[PDB]
């Protein structure tokens, strides 16, 4: 589980969203496994706006946050999940690294702040949503 604050924003797994992310829709892409929904307090994070491709993420399954070197967001094919068939996600980034199911939502951040989260993961990679092309988490 987990989740970005920015804003009035809340970006979630779309897999992971509640009823009420889905009843306080703003946007959400399946090909992506993102949905953001509204929130009435602000939130304090900060969305990187770079091109890294090292960063730390917080992997849930092991209490622990990895150093990790991963991939350019692209179109990925990922294999059988219990919250997806078997499919192509978009945005996708990956990483050689630990990721079970209960660790979406884990945080990647670099210098610049958040960017990603956890969405994919077994045969020793874990997929991270780029969230950093979505610059209209920065404004109203
Ligand atoms: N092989 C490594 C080593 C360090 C990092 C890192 N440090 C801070 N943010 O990323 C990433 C990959
Ligand atoms: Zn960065």
């Amino acid at each position: 589980s987990g989740a970005i604050y920015v804003g009035n924003y809340r970006v979630v797994n779309r897999h992971l969203a509640t009823h009420n992310d889905w009843a306080n829709l703003v946007w959400e892409d399946s090909s992506r496994d993102l949905l953001v929904s509204s929130t009435t307090a602000q939130g304090c994070d900060t969305i990187a706006r770079c091109d890294c491709q090292t960063g730390v993420y917080y992997c849930s399954s092991r209490r622990k946050h990895y150093p990790v070197s991963f991939s350019k967001p692209s179109l990925i094919f990922v294999e059988a999940s219990e919250y997806y068939p078997a499919r192509y996600q978009s945005h996708l980034m990956l990483a050689v690294g630990h990721s079970e199911p209960g660790d979406c939502g884990g945080i990647l951040r670099c210098q610049h702040g958040v960017v990603g989260i956890v969405s994919t993961g077994g045969n020793g990679l874990v997929g991270f949503a780029d969230v950093r092309d979505l610059l209209w988490l920065d404004e109203e």
